[PDB]
């Protein structure tokens, strides 16, 4: 199976799974029961932001997730990735609907990672950003439902013509280039990722989320994750 680290955006509470009683975010680290949740006072139909954040000497991973005119959520878990993810990732976005669904629109996506080494001021770095996504993305993996151009935008699961979303959705987007997070001379390394959102659904229960995510560079969606399992583990283990 892959090696999935993620940060999720849990629209839908599947309290069988360990979900708090509530939408929430957390911090995955290969298993979709959460190494650690917080509240996430969700808003559908308005456009949200995330912060990720993470380095190697402090070895925590950090988000953090607010609206315009509204406090933030944030979450944090003490983890080494290196000992996780392997010396080369790809990163990317899944979403997922399932019997319950949303839109699960992304407006803008950027990613940074530095390898700072031994040698005097070095750094080695990727930084990308999209503020929009055009019909033919050549940078970009598209991976199940996913589809870019419309309004600009990435949908990461399928929306009707009419602009309703349809359940039982997967999807991801991932970065063309993989990514150096580990370096044997390195001293540093870190990476920080942002993207803005526009999660809206019909219904008074949404499902199921939006992850930002770092996977071995030949992640696949692996079956049967629509639904809670958010387009990246096969089970809930
Ligand atoms: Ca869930
Ligand atoms: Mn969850």
């Amino acid at each position: 199976a892959d090696t999935i680290v993620a940060v999720e955006l849990d629209t839908y509470p599947n309290t069988d799974i360990g979900d708090p009683s509530y939408p929430h975010i957390g911090i995955d680290i290969k298993s979709v029961r959460s190494k650690k949740t917080a509240k996430w006072n969700m808003q559908n139909g308005k456009v949200g932001t995330a912060h990720i954040i993470y380095n190697s000497v402090d070895k925590r991973l950090s988000a953090v997730v607010s609206y315009p005119n509204a406090d933030s959520a944030t979450v944090s878990y003490d983890v080494d990735l290196d000992n996780v993810l392997p010396e080369w990732v790809r990163v990317g976005l899944s979403a997922s609907t399932g019997l319950y669904k949303e839109t699960n629109t992304i407006l803008s996506w950027s990613f940074t990672s530095k390898l700072k080494s031994n040698s005097t001021h070095e750094t080695n770095a990727l930084h990308f950003m999209f503020n929009q996504f055009s019909k033919d993305q050549k940078d970009l993996i598209l991976q199940g439902d996913a589809t870019t151009g419309t309004d600009g935008n990435l949908e990461l699961t399928r929306v009707s013509s009419n602009g309703s979303p349809q359940g039982s959705s997967v999807g991801r987007a991932l970065f063309y280039a993989p990514v150096h997070i580990w370096e044997s001379s390195a001293v540093v390394a870190s990476f920080e990722a942002t993207f803005t959102f526009l999660i809206k659904s019909p219904d008074s229960h949404p499902a199921d989320g939006i992850a930002f995510f770092i996977s071995n560079i030949d992640s696949s969606i692996p079956s049967g994750s629509t639904g809670r399992l958010l387009g990246l583990f096969p089970d809930a283990n």
